[PDB]
């Protein structure tokens, strides 16, 4: 289930975080625009940069903490608020977050692993309405 998936993901965090983020950026190249330093680079060039790994690991770790704190795949309103208000998410809309979750789910379905891909979809949908409720366009 969903709680075991957090343990799995977390077992090899930096590896999953970069694989999932690459799948997001290649599914939706328009989104790369938000990541000016990553433009013009192949997957392997990105994975060779320390700062790519460091940044994905940090995002993913926070995502796993938000997932951990959820109840039945509904995140806490305060976690959503942390997400809306961080400086770093200044120009974003809820559309950027739903694209991310589509790629996550699609990555999970395609991997070998017994992820509970349906719980992750539902989590992403409930995150997106929580983000809206906390002030995001
Ligand atoms: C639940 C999903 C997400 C979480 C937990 C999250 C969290 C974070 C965190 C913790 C950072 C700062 C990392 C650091 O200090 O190096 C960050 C940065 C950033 N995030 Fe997110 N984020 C999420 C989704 C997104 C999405 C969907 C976008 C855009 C599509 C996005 C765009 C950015 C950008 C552009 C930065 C700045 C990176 C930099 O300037 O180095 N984030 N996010």
């Amino acid at each position: 289930g969903f709680k075991q998936d957090i343990a799995t993901l977390r077992g090899d965090l930096r590896t999953y975080a970069q694989d999932i983020f690459l799948a997001f950026l290649n599914k939706y190249p328009d989104e790369k625009r938000n990541f000016k330093n990553y433009v013009g680079k192949s997957d392997q060039e990105l994975k060779s940069m320390a700062k790519f790994g460091d940044h994905t690991e940090k995002v993913f770790n926070l995502m796993m903490e938000v997932a951990d704190r959820a109840t039945d795949c509904v995140p806490l309103a305060s976690d959503a608020s942390t997400l809306v208000q961080m400086k770093q998410h200044s120009g974003l809309t809820t559309g950027n977050f739903e694209k991310l979750f589509v790629a996550l789910v699609e990555y999970m379905r395609a991997s070998g692993q017994s992820f509970d891909s349906q719980s992750w979809d539902r989590f992403g949908k409930n995150l997106v309405s929580a983000l809206s409720s906390a002030g995001m366009k």
